[PDB]
Parts: structure tokens; C-alpha cells; sequence
């Protein structure tokens, strides 16, 4: 008796129960159902102890405001934060002192090959870099010379259309059907290769269309962050579906926690033609099992897959034998994330010069971020209580931590701060993966190496996440070379013209990697295949889904250069500020 | 406690290797245990001595920090010298 | 204070204890051009920061770039960011790599963060004793030639003598 | 021994797998002028040891002077000496850091013996992997290109086919 089964509490499934519910929701039965007990998916914040208002983000932490004109940035995150009235912070890529000259992050480390310096010798004293660069390729940091080559395959790359993009050719083959790396090995030398590697954001088998668009490098560029955490964006949505007055289902019923969709099969009814079991599900501290028992069984006219590749691909369904999306599931490889926390009571990295933005190495660790005290907070505690927080997830890194996971588990200790408030058992929060004390060694060994230091603060408490095993697969989604994903991107969103099956969500998005990916699939297909007008705070100026290139694009017509005298410019100065 | 010795200089004082060390434990002694008011030319601002801790300094409470965006700035800028 | 004020009260001249250059009277060298000499190197006080390849001590790649001074601030905002502008109550209750900062010596709670080419440094360049209370040891204030000092005319005796003879 | 006694049984030709030169005849070379290009440098292999400046990564004073086998061998002899020379059944009673040998990974064991330039050099110049086993991956033999290795002329799938011929 569903009208539309939405599955997957994460922010394209949240967003699409409310859409629809404070529409249609006086006349059509929806409900959403989720794996777990928690809502948010892939954002996911926490506060560790001693951190009430410094959120760890384990999941997205950012996004990039709207443009003026309204046509670029995460427009559709910025207006929906806006109209659900959650309140946003600047996200800091650097220091903002002092306050006439900001050094920004021009301060912060880097630690390669053995090698000490900071981010301002890219262009101030290029020969610390410890790589032997062509001397074509120095004096640009990592990100300024993927616009380099970027420029040098095709001038104006970046400012193309997708459909203008899946046109170009470059060494006698379009520019999609290479990988990243091999199309890179093409015009760079190895030793570039491996600088922007290493001190840079790129996936070395995913198209090249997708990984070469690069921006010039700038700490002046501006992110936004959710004062409460970017899991508030679903929960709100989540909050507010399950409170729209009236409609066929009652609010307190139209969320269904703790079930896993099991299974999609076809039903003769035509009026609710989808069966769907589901499986009930148990959350014991942070992690998920089946409870085992019988399948609920479910009957709707619609589905909205709002899911991730690896999700798709543990549901049984006849829908999935279909030729085009057996094809193109596949279409899109999973990059494995993984986060570590540490909660300090002083910000020893202060001292240092650092204030905010990353510090790189290739040590395992690869990349530390500083991540903000507590008494310098708005209406934060009078403490000097401060996380740092590390990423990586480059396959050949993952195996060195994944060998750290056995072993007792870190206990942390209660600061001073904490001394007669939280248990002393209670300091390391319970999670989904349990940081070991092995771990938390090793990575205050290596976060002490990177800054150059002989003994840093011990961390009072620690928080470790891998998304890597399932439901999720991995963090984000790449496009993999040899796909036509200007196409893939339209056709997923209703894969089988026939059924009533919608798939929504990053994975098959334009903006894979970002939470505007998963709202731009959602809207799109909600005002395509839902007949949804467009939210009033939805601009119109915004173009959710690029438009695809002919799916005959096998000797296309020429592309007329616009302004070719302005793109020239811009590519000539471009490498000037390198010279 | 019992006697009425007392002890002055700079020796056990806070300033230690200064004049304003022996002054100071000689002024506080007087003023404490001599019952000599403050001299006019020595203003009222001025801590003589150091406040202690409490005896038992074990498990203390926190220590909330005052205006810690400005110490925090002043430690950040100071690093900024060195770079 | 009670220095300052004493000596008003007792009438007695002051005169200003130069801890540098006043000269050039536009914009005077203070302390800059002073000698080191250290590990039969010759430097002037303005290398540390002017030309800090200059300094023979092999210190960490973190340590370069300050003066001894600046270096011991840097290592006291390390161990606890504004420990000098605490009071000396909040001092006695600092505690850092899980001891209190009063139950270490000086030269072991900096063997923990400085390298020994970096104690060696604020040794041979700079104030400080090895096996003094780290809470009256660590406290420092970022160097300034600038810095004002007094001294007595008569030499600082005249204020005990005074004293002596005003009793 | 399997193999080369079954080789033997079976009558196929076995022949020699040079891992260098027999040339010159009186003193070969054998691998010591093969060639490595790592980061962007040229060097042989010889330059391991008679020219470790040339090779490009910024190894512990400690770590120089090895190739990459042999600095192997020296890790090992560092976590425990002679490890090699045991049995498995002592080699899975060897606890290194307080931890069983056969719990580390070999990455996570070589953390923290060597320096990361260290692991590094290890990889690109050489074998290894680093989520195995550190009791199976540790054990390394001092480099020596008079190493014999044995392929059947042949080529070793003759050895399965004669067998099934054979069957
Ligand atoms: C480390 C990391 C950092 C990120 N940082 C940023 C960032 O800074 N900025 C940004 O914009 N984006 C960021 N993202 C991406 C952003 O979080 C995601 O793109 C977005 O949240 C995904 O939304 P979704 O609805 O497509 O999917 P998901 O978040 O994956 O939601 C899917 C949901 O479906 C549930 N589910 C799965 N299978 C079933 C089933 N069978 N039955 C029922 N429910 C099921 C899952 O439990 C989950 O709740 C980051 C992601 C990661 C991993």
C-alpha cells in the first residue's frame, strides 16, 4: 500500500521523502527505510568527549557556497541550508592571521621524501622541492600544475561544457577514454607525476574528463561547514519529513529504521507492482547485523533507490539483470576513505604556526588537519581542548593502518577539563570501528614526525572510521575511462524505461565526492519523473545535471571557440605566474 | 610559627637574583607581621608576593582559560616570526 | 614596582642601563651588531634572524630562525600556549607529559622537547640554570634591545647606603 | 629440493637462469651493472656500495651503504639476530616490541625499525609485502648475484606436462 518506497536514510533519500511528502503527501503514501539506526549515511558527526562544540566530521565536513550569479558552487546546498535555516560557519583552509596580511596556508607543512618545507616554497624557494621536476613543470605547487597540464591538453578545458569536454580529442583519442594516470603520463614526466601525488583530489584510474578540470590553487577560496555538523542536513530533512501535518501516513511511522532492503522483485498487481523484502537490522555500537527472522514484505508502485554502487549491488533484484544497467553499475569505481581523530588538551600546533588547513606527508598518515579548539568557539567551553584530525585513502596506504585495527583498544584519559563529568571508561567514545592503542602509537609517532617535533601532548581520546565495508563500499564514487558518463548520469536516475525503479544519490552524479552530487541527482529526478515543480529557493539560473553530448559523438562537428581571445589570455598569464 | 624570626631577602622570594625580590619578602613581612601599613609611594596595584595554590594541588579543578583567542593569536604570531 | 618607586621616594638619580646601540640617532642598531662567537664562529646578534645559516649549532629544522631567547618563548608556548602570562597559582597546577611542571629541572623537561643542539644553543648563546625549577625557569618574554633597564648614577649600592643612612 | 630431485626423476633438461653477466669470463660482472632509475636518478647497482651518494633517498646514517637486500638482512639481524636461522616453530615464539612476530605486518614491523625513507628505498630498489606476515616476510640472505637458479629448457610448464604425459 506505498506509493513510493524510498530506500536509504542518507541525504538524497531524506531530501526525496521530504520533496515528495510536502507535496503529495496528502494523497500518496511514503516511507523511507534505512539500514541502520542512524540517519545521515555518508555524513556523519560526532563530538568527542571535552569537544561540545568542535564537531568531528567522519564523514562530508564542507561545501562551497553559491556563486553571485548562481549558476556554480554547491548552489543546491548552499539554498537548502539556507531554507532549512541550519546555521553555517566558514570553513577555514588556513590561518586568518594576521589579520592585515593573512598567511592563509601559506605556513602549513609538508614533509616529503625526508624532506621539510612549507607550502609558500612551491613558488618562493622551489628548490626545496625534493622532486626532479622538468624544468617546465617547477615552480608551481601540485594543484597549479595539474592546471598546467590541463591547459597544455586543452586550453580552457575547465571552462567547457560537459558535452563540449566528452568531444575533445587529444593524442588521436577522446579525452574520456583515457585514465587519469595514462593520459597524464603522456605529457608530464614521472617525477610530476609522483609530486602531485604525493603533495597534493585524483583517482589514478578514473576518467580523465572527470579527474584533469582543475582551478588555480587559492586559500582564499571559500568553504562553508554546518555549525552543528553536516549530519544535521539529513537529520533535519528526516525531522522535518516525518513532521509535515496531515497525509495518508501518520509522521511518527513514515521512517523505518533498522531494515535492510533485501531484495526488489516484480509482483503481477499492477496498481503496486514492487515487492519488497526487507530485513530487520539491530545497531549495537555503531554496527549493523541482520536480526535474524522472516522478511517484512512490502508492496509499492514506485521505488526510489537513493544508494550507493556497493548498496545496489548487495540488493537481489530482476531490475539489475537488465542489460544497460548490468553495463553500467559498473560504471563507477568506489575510493575507500578513512578518518582518524585525536582529541588533545592544548592546540600544540598553534605554537607551530598552524592554525587550520592540512599538513601533507608521505608518511602513512598522509595528511593531519587542524581542526579547532574549544574556547575559541562561539559559545564554546573555557577550555583549550582541540582535535586534529587525519585522512587518507589511497590504496597502497590502506594496508599499513588496516594491520593496526587488532589489539587492545585505546582508553584515552579523562582531562582535566573532564574531571568529574564524563567517566574515565567513557573518554574514547564506542564506535563502529574501535580505535586500538596500537594505532593511536602509531599515528602520534607519525603525526610527531611531520611537525618536526621530539615529543608531542599524548591524545586524551581517539575516534577511527573506515568506510570501506558495506553497506557503503567506500567514500565516494569516481567515473572509471571508456564510459560515456554524461549519458550515464541521465539514464541512472530511471535506469529501466519500463519499471518504475529510480536511483538517486552521488555514485552516478556529476558531483561525485560531494553532498551537491546527491541533491542534484534527487532534484532532477524528482522534477523529471515525480513532476515536482522547482523549490521558490531553488534558482532557476542553476543547472542541476549537465547536459549530454549526442550519443553519436563518433566524428562530431568542430566546437566554435567563444572567445577564444580571453581563454588564450587567461592559459598565457597562467604561465606566467609559474616563470 | 611559634617563634618570632623571620626571614628576608631575595633568597626565598619569587624574584630571585633581583633587588625587587629582597624588597618585596621584606615589605610583605612588614606589612603582615609588623603591622606597618603600605607606604605611600608603594601603590596599592602592586602584588607584593605571589598567591599560592591550594595545599592540595592533586587532582585540581580545571583551569578556564581567559580570553583564549588572544593568547592563542599572540602563540601563532610569535611563530610567525620565526618563518 | 617596589625598586622604581623606593628610589623615588629616596630622591636618588637614575640613569638608563644601555643594552645596545642608540646610534644612528634615526634608527638605532641596539643590540644588533653585537659578537658572538661560538664554536670558533663569528656572527653579530642580527644573524639569527637575518642569516641564520650563519649559526653553527645543528638544530632541528623547527628551532632555526630564532634567537636564544625567542627560542626558549617558543619552547614555553609549546609546552603550554600562555604559561608566562598565568599566574603563578595556575603555573603550580600546569602539568605537562603527565607531571607537574614544578617537579621537573629545567634541562629535563627541555630534553623532552628541544634537541641537545637546541639546549645547546640557548646555553652557548644566551638567564638559566640546569637543575632549577622548570616553573621559574621556562617563563620567558620575546627578546627586545628596546627593553628598558635603570641603574643608579652612584651605582646600585647608593640605595642600600641610603637606606643605611636614613635609618 | 623437490623440485630439482623431480627434475631429475623425470630426465628434463634443466639449464642455468643467469640474474647477470658471466662476462668478462676472469671477473664477471655479473649484476653489478644493471640498471636502476628511481626519482629521477641513474645508477647501477654496483653504486649501492661503492657510490652511495648517487642513490636518492635520504636514508638514517645507519641505513647507508646497503642495498636493498642487504639492508633487509640488517633489519632483521636488529629485530632479532640470526632470525633467518631458526626454525619456523622458534620463529613463531619470537616476540619483537612485546608483540608476537607473526602479529605484525611486515609494513607495520619495519615502521618502526627503519625510517620511512628506508621503507621506501626497500620497494622502489627491490620480494615483500607489507600487510603479510612479518615471521614470513622478515626473513632475507645476504644479496649475492652467484645466487644459481635452475629453469628447464624447456620451460617449467614441461614439468606439470611430462607429469600428466607421464600419469
Ligand atoms: C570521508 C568522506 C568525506 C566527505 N567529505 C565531503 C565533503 O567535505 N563535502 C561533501 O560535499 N561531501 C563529502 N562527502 C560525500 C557525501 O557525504 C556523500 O556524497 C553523500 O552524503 C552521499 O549521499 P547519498 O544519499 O548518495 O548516500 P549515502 O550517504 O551513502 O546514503 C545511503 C544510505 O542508504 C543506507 N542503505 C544502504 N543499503 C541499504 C539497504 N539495502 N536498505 C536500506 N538502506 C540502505 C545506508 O546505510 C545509508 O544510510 C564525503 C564522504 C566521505 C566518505
Amino acid at each position: 500500500p506505498l506509493d513510493v518506497a524510498i530506500i536509504g536514510g542518507g541525504v538524497s533519500g531524506t531530501y526525496s521523502a521530504w520533496r515528495l511528502q510536502e507535496a503529495q503527501g496528502d494523497h500518496q503514501r511514503i516511507q523511507l527505510f534505512e539500514y541502520s539506526d542512524r540517519i545521515g549515511g555518508r555524513l556523519f558527526s560526532i563530538n568527542l568527549p571535552g569537544l561540545p562544540n568542535v564537531v568531528a566530521e567522519v564523514g562530508g565536513m564542507r561545501w562551497m557556497p553559491a556563486t553571485k550569479d548562481n549558476t556554480g558552487g554547491h548552489v543546491m546546498v548552499d539554498k537548502l541550508v539556507g531554507e532549512l535555516k541550519l546555521e553555517s560557519k566558514n570553513f577555514p583552509m588556513g590561518s586568518n592571521l594576521p589579520d592585515k596580511d593573512p598567511v592563509g596556508a601559506k605556513d602549513n607543512l609538508f614533509y616529503l621524501r625526508g624532506e621539510r618545507f612549507r607550502l609558500r616554497d612551491f613558488t618562493e624557494a622551489p628548490d626545496k622541492i625534493p622532486y626532479k621536476l622538468a624544468w617546465s613543470e617547477r615552480g608551481y605547487g601540485p594543484e597549479d600544475l595539474q592546471v598546467k597540464v590541463m591547459h597544455n591538453i586543452y586550453p580552457g578545458f575547465d571552462k567547457l561544457s560537459l558535452a563540449e569536454q566528452m568531444q575533445v580529442k587529444v593524442f588521436g583519442k577522446e579525452i574520456w577514454r583515457y585514465g587519469f594516470w595514462d593520459l597524464l603520463y603522456r605529457v608530464l614526466s614521472n617525477e610530476g607525476y609522483q609530486f602531485m601525488k604525493d603533495a597534493g583530489a585524483n583517482v589514478a584510474n578514473a576518467s580523465a574528463v572527470t579527474q584533469l578540470p582543475a582551478t588555480e590553487y587559492s586559500d582564499k577560496t571559500v568553504f562553508l561547514a554546518l555549525k552543528k555538523g553536516f549530519q544535521a542536513l539529513p537529520l533535519t530533512l528526516a525531522k522535518r519529513f516525518a513532521e509535515v501535518p496531515g497525509g495518508l501516513i501518520a509522521g511518527e511511522q513514515r521512517i523505518r529504521m533498522n531494515r535492510r532492503l533485501a531484495s526488489v522483485q516484480f509482483s503481477d498487481d499492477t496498481e503496486y507492482p514492487y515487492r519488497l523484502h526487507f530485513q530487520a537490522t539491530r545497531t549495537v555500537d555503531g554496527k549493523t547485523s541482520d536480526v535474524p527472522g522472516a522478511e517484512e514484505i512490502i508492496h509499492a508502485r514506485q521505488v526510489i533507490l537513493a544508494l550507493p554502487r556497493r548498496s545496489l549491488e548487495l540488493i537481489q533484484s530482476p531490475l539489475f539483470d537488465d542489460p544497460w544497467l548490468k553495463e553500467n553499475i559498473d560504471s563507477v569505481l568506489v575510493q575507500s576513505a578513512f578518518k582518524l581523530f585525536l582529541a588533545y588538551e592544548q592546540p600544540w600546533w598553534r605554537s607551530q604556526g598552524l592554525v587550520a588547513g592540512r599538513s601533507v606527508t608521505d608518511l602513512p598518515i598522509r595528511q593531519c588537519y587542524y581542526m579547532g579548539t574549544e574556547c575559541e568557539q562561539d559559545g564554546g567551553e573555557k577550555t583549550l581542548n582541540s582535535l586534529l584530525m587525519a585522512s587518507y585513502n589511497d590504496i597502497g596506504t590502506v594496508p599499513f593502518w588496516k594491520g593496526l585495527e587488532d589489539g587492545a583498544p585505546f582508553e584515552g584519559y579523562q582531562p582535566k577539563s573532564l574531571q568529574g563529568r564524563i567517566d574515565a571508561n567513557e573518554v574514547v567514545p564506542k564506535m563502529q570501528y574501535q580505535i586500538s592503542e596500537e594505532m593511536v602509537r602509531i599515528a602520534q609517532r607519525q603525526v610527531t614526525s611531520l611537525h618536526d617535533q621530539i615529543e608531542l601532548p599524548a591524545p586524551y581520546s581517539a575516534v577511527y572510521h573506515a568506510w570501506d565495508a558495506d553497506p557503503f563500499g567506500g567514500g565516494w564514487h569516481e567515473w572509471k575511462a571508456n564510459y560515456r558518463l554524461d549519458l550515464i548520469i541521465q539514464r541512472m536516475r530511471h535506469p529501466v524505461q519500463e519499471q518504475e525503479v529510480y536511483i538517486v544519490g552521488e555514485a552516478y552524479s556529476y558531483g561525485q565526492g560531494w553532498v551537491e552530487g546527491a541533491l542534484t541527482t534527487a532534484e532532477s529526478t524528482l522534477q523529471d519523473f515525480f513532476g515536482l515543480p522547482r523549490p521558490a529557493w531553488l534558482p532557476e539560473a542553476y543547472q542541476l545535471l549537465p547536459a549530454p553530448a549526442p550519443v553519436d559523438i563518433d566524428n562530431p562537428p568542430a566546437l566554435a571557440c567563444t572567445d577564444c581571445k580571453k581563454t588564450l589570455t587567461e592559459v598565457t598569464e597562467f604561465a606566467y605566474t609559474g616563470i
